[PDB]
C-alpha cells in the first residue's frame, strides 16, 4: 500500500547514494567487504535496496552456524540439541516474514 | 515463565559450547572474528548466552550506519533523509523488544 510503496522507494534511492558514493571512490564491492567487514551480501542487498534481504534473516543463528563451522562443529546437529534455541529462532524467522508481509497490506 | 527459563538455561550451555572448543584451541574471540568476520560483540553475545544482545538489533540499520561512515558521509543525516527506513527501523527495534518482553510473560 502507500506506507511499503514509499519505504520501497527510499530504499531504492538510498541504496543508489551508497552505490553512487562507492563508485566515484572506484571500489568494488569487495574492496568495501574487506575494509568495514560487513557482509558482501549484506552490502548488497543495501544497494539493491532489498528489504526483505535486509530484515529476513535471523542473523544470530547464521553467526552460530558459522561460528561452529570454524571450530569444526555441525552447527544444524548442535542447534538441534538446543530445541528450545531452534525453535525460538524459527519463530523469531517467522515474524520477520510475517511483517514483511503485513507492510504491503 | 517456563519457556524463557527453558531458552536461557540452553543459551548458557550452547555459549559454554563455543567457548570450550574456542579454548581447547588456544584461539582469542578476536583470532575467532578475524577468521570468521563475524563481529566481536555477536561472538561475545554467543558465549555468554545473552538473547537481548542477539535479537534486539535491527542489523541493516548498523550494516548502513557503517557503510555510510566508510564513505565519509553522515549515516544519521542520510537516514533521517528516509524518514520512511527510519520509521521502519524504529518499529523492528520496538518489535524486536517486544518479543523479548513477552517471552518473559
Amino acid at each position: 500500500g502507500h506506507m511499503s510503496e514509499h519505504v520501497h522507494k527510499e530504499l531504492l534511492h538510498l541504496g543508489e547514494v551508497f552505490r553512487s558514493q562507492r563508485e566515484e571512490r572506484a571500489l568494488s564491492l569487495k574492496d568495501v567487504e574487506a575494509a568495514t567487514s560487513i557482509r558482501l551480501s549484506a552490502l548488497e542487498a543495501i544497494e539493491a535496496g532489498h528489504l526483505g534481504k535486509l530484515i529476513s534473516p535471523v542473523y544470530a543463528q547464521g553467526f552460530m552456524k558459522k561460528y561452529a563451522a570454524f571450530l569444526d562443529m555441525d552447527g544444524d546437529r548442535l542447534l538441534k540439541e538446543h530445541p528450545y534455541v531452534l525453535k525460538i529462532f524459527q519463530e523469531f524467522s517467522d515474524q520477520n516474514m510475517d511483517m514483511l508481509l503485513d507492510l504491503e497490506s
